[PDB]
């Protein structure tokens, strides 16, 4: 495999910097993967090893353990969020320190990792979610693709009653929540307040569960949206774009990529930003330090960066990766590139804490389920939610 060539690799290693992820497989496990080779092989016996954890959840569990032991990885990927509650261990190293050369690294993802004016993250692999969609299905039924929110449930609604079923697939979740909520005016933080349950978040989950009544809204609850596809008609997904190539190679049908429907014609829909920013951690030995810096300067670079975001459809995280040519052959060749870069000028960022994996998975995540799949009543499921988090923080 790349997994074997690297264990060979750190096997006549005299120094090996393990790099902790929650890449489970396909593209961006092959991609990380043959990144880290390249790195390996131009290396005199400095090396380092990729470590599947599982998931991000398996991830942040695994690093949790390690405290309890003592012994952490030299490099983990974490969130914003996980980068908070390691710095609340104070168990992270600033990346200048490191002399990590941070120019070039556009603000959205560099602001996102700075803390007290400080950096603590690399961004390396960071998706924004985007409107995938079936163009052979809208271009027979004359349905432009939909540019502002309103289009998109009349899109919906018309192509659902036109083929006998419901068109637009989402996971009910946390992430496909933020789409609607942010793009109904919604905000997580009001004057320093967490709150889950407001106007916008009531109108965010009731749109989705008025949709699934309506039949126009599919609810998938078994594997990723792409390893649904051939089950019935379907149209539109909000969906990471680090998923592109995984649709692109599941999709029997003619995929279409395009910005998010918005309120109105003026700006696209905002999307959430998910995926991980790299940390390098306070216990690592200096020799595990260095390799650490290099590996950093090694994935900031306009080539491994153009390579990375082609094959699976992260954003680039520098300005020099969009003047790679091979970024400019791909996407010369493939203007869903520069969609999800265009997409990526629209971006908002869940909020930070340290305790937001667990909220957002285990309770406004448990809250959008009871919604969708039980008919809990949207406002009720979100005032339970409101609760747990306020007991919590
Ligand atoms: N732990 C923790 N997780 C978080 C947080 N915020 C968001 N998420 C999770 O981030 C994933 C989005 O991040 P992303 O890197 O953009 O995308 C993932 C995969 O989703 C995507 N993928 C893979 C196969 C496929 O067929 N389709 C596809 O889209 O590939 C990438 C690597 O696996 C969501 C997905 C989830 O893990 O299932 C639950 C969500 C947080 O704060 N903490």
């Amino acid at each position: 495999k790349p997994e074997d060539v690297i264990k060979e690799q750190c096997a006549r290693a005299k120094v090996v910097a393990e790099l902790w992820h929650g890449f489970t497989g396909g593209a961006p496990k092959a991609a990380l993967e043959n990144l880290v080779v390249e790195f390996n092989k131009a290396q005199q016996g400095r090396c380092v090893r990729p470590v599947p954890q599982g998931g991000y959840r398996d991830l942040s569990t695994k690093i949790k353990a390690a405290f309890a032991a003592g012994k952490v990885p030299t490099m983990a990927q974490a969130f914003e969020n996980n980068i908070a509650l390691y710095l609340e261990a104070k168990a992270l190293l600033p990346i200048e320190s490191l002399g990590v050369k941070l120019q070039g690294v556009n603000l959205t993802f560099l602001n996102a990792v700075r803390f007290g004016g400080v950096v603590y993250g690399v961004p390396f692999n960071k998706s924004i979610q985007v409107l995938y969609y079936n163009k052979d299905l809208l271009k027979k039924h004359g349905v432009p693709v939909p540019a502002t929110l309103e289009e998109f449930v009349a899109a919906a609604k018309k192509l659902s009653r036109a083929e006998g079923g419901p068109v637009y697939w989402f996971q009910p979740d946390a992430s496909t929540f933020a789409y609607f909520f942010f793009n109904l005016g919604g905000s997580y933080l009001k004057d320093g307040k967490l709150v889950l349950n407001s106007k916008e978040a009531v109108e965010a989950l009731t749109l989705l569960q008025n949709g699934v009544k309506e039949g126009w809204a599919k609810p998938i609850t078994s594997g990723y949206i792409n390893q649904n596809l051939g089950s019935g008609p379907y149209a539109f997904s909000v969906d990471t774009s680090a998923g592109y190539t995984a649709y692109l190679r599941a999709a029997k049908f003619d995929l279409g990529v395009a910005t998010l429907p918005g309120r109105t014609k003026g700006q696209p829909g905002y999307g959430l930003v998910q995926g991980t920013n790299l940390v390098v951690f306070r216990q690592a030995s200096k020799e595990e330090q260095a390799v650490a810096k290099d590996f950093l300067e090694f994935v900031l670079s306009p080539r491994a960066q153009a390579v990375f975001a082609t094959a699976t459809g992260y954003v680039p995280v520098t300005e020099g990766a969009l003047k790679d040519p091979v970024y400019q052959a791909y996407a010369a060749e493939n203007p869903d590139y520069a969609t999800i870069v265009r997409q990526s000028r629209y971006a908002k960022f869940e909020p930070a804490l340290a305790e937001w994996e667990q909220i957002r998975f285990d309770i406004l995540g448990q809250a959008i389920k009871e919604a969708i799949l039980n008919k809990a009543d949207p406002k009720a499921a979100l005032d339970r939610a409101q609760k747990l988090a306020e007991d919590l923080l």
